[PDB]
DNA sequence: ATGAGACGGGGACT
DNA sequence: TAGTCCCGTCTC
């Protein structure tokens, strides 16, 4: 309902007025240099600005900053305008991509890049609306951060970093991902931009949460807003000797339920921490055959995933899919084998090791093998089959768990 | 037809 | 050391 209490709610326009003007003072003398900062900041067009912020939020979507800046510059290089990367492969974005996870978002970026110059004349939507509704990749977070960056529409944005400082700054300790809460976040951030100046601000916001209101041990000390925050006032009084007025049980009778309150994790009661569920196991077998090939081998063999599911479209070495039970047989992966290279002297399979690779949703345990032939396979290389230098190998479209099977494979050769 | 699960990898910190 | 948290979009 919008009978929130004015604990949780800036009813007062003085305290709006001033986190802005404090937020994007400190901005103004700590922000840091990034690569999209700086492109922006220069480009006069406004689709080539905008390009160059919207490849920097795909890629900054579960991915930090500090991973992203070496992949943004290589992209921003290889494909500098939105016509380049109309024209770019698939598998050259993978190849870019390798490494950054999370690999549809790349698939999409090109085809956004594709729909916006071959569908829209090279036009980027400008409104956060349109960009949602129209860019495939792009969804609330994306499209607020370009409309405001790019064009300055004040629209306001929550990602993980603005969430934490808002349930911070407006005490806000229930589960953040529910409709409830995340609707007073968004309601939060618009009451919160600055209209003048509504890209600088989101973008303060979320270096504030990402530099001083960290998740563990945040430099409350050093805040700009610390004057304003909920999370920090209340830590203030601690042994008191402002509250919310509306968290009372509406039932005077049941015993009367106390505070969930961790003293000794001042401003980090808020938010809540997310329950994390383990993942689950899987396990597979996987094989480097080499061929000795010709200057620059011996040569690797890769094949490529289903263009669907994990890692879609991705190229590995040889890989089946093993129960538990059986995680440490031969005869599927041998068949496996068999399907690139036709007839095997199977007595050559040497178990190197074992790699665990974490993905978000699976602990994938994969058994490594190599085989070293002696010479080329008897049959030419079958479609779908590539015999690649270790260097290819390494600027390959291919997965860290591969390039850790690689890392396998090399060290255990003599 | 909505909401939990699918979907990668690593940086920072104990 | 080994473990933990957490840096959005889409669907099946
Ligand atoms: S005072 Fe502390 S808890 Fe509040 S916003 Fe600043 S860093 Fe975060
Ligand atoms: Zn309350």
């Amino acid at each position: 309902q919008a009978s929130v209490s004015p604990y949780h709610l800036f009813s007062d326009v003085a305290d709006v007025t001033a986190f802005r003007s404090n937020l994007l003072s400190w901005y103004d003398q700590e922000k840091r240099d990034l690569p999209w900062r700086n492109l922006a900041k220069e480009e006069a067009n406004s689709d080539r600005r905008a390009y160059a912020v919207w490849v920097s939020e795909v890629m900054l979507q579960q991915t930090q900053v500090a991973t992203v800046i070496d992949y943004y510059t290589r992209w921003m290089q290889k494909w500098p305008k939105l016509q380049d990367l109309a024209s770019a492969s698939l598998e050259e974005v993978n190849q870019l991509w390798s490494g950054l996870g999370y690999y549809s978002r790349g698939r999409r970026l090109q085809e956004g890049a594709r729909k916006v110059v071959e569908e829209l004349g090279g036009h980027m939507p400008r409104t956060a609306e349109t960009l949602q509704q129209l860019l495939p990749g792009v969804g609330r977070y994306t499209a607020g951060a370009i409309a405001s960056i790019a064009f300055d529409q004040v629209t306001g944005v929550v990602d993980g970093n603005v969430l934490r400082v808002l349930c911070r700054v407006r005490a806000i300790g229930a589960d953040p991902t529910s409709t409830l809460v995340s609707h007073h976040l968004w309601n939060l951030a618009q009451q919160l931009v600055d209209p003048a100046r509504p890209g600088d601000f989101n973008q303060a916001a979320m270096e504030l949460g990402a530099t001083v209101c960290t998740p563990q041990r945040p430099l409350c000390s050093h805040c700009p807003v610390q004057s304003l925050c909920r999370a920090y006032q209340r830590v203030q009084r601690g042994q008191l000797s402002e509250e919310c007025a509306l968290n009372t049980r509406q039932c005077q009778l049941c015993l009367t339920s106390s505070s969930p309150w961790d003293p000794s994790m001042g401003v980090a009661n808020f938010p809540r921490k997310a329950s994390r569920r383990p993942p689950r196991e899987e396990y597979s077998a996987t094989c480097v055959v080499e061929q000795p090939g010709a200057i620059g081998g011996p040569l690797v063999l890769l094949v490529q995933r289903p263009d669907s599911g994990l890692l879609a479209g991705l190229w590995e070495f040889p890989s089946v899919t093993l129960e538990p039970s059986e995680q440490h047989q031969h005869k599927a992966l041998l068949q496996e084998l068999q399907r690139w290279c036709g007839p095997l002297p199977a007595i050559r399979l040497q178990h190197l090791g074992e790699v665990i690779h974490i993905f978000s949703h699976i602990k994938l345990t994969y058994q490594v093998y190599s085989l070293a032939l002696d010479q080329a396979p008897a049959s030419t290389a079958p479609p779908g089959a590539r015999w690649l230098t270790w260097e290819e190998f390494c600027n390959a479209a291919v997965s860290t768990a591969m390039k850790k099977v690689f890392r396998m494979y090399e060290d255990h050769r003599q």
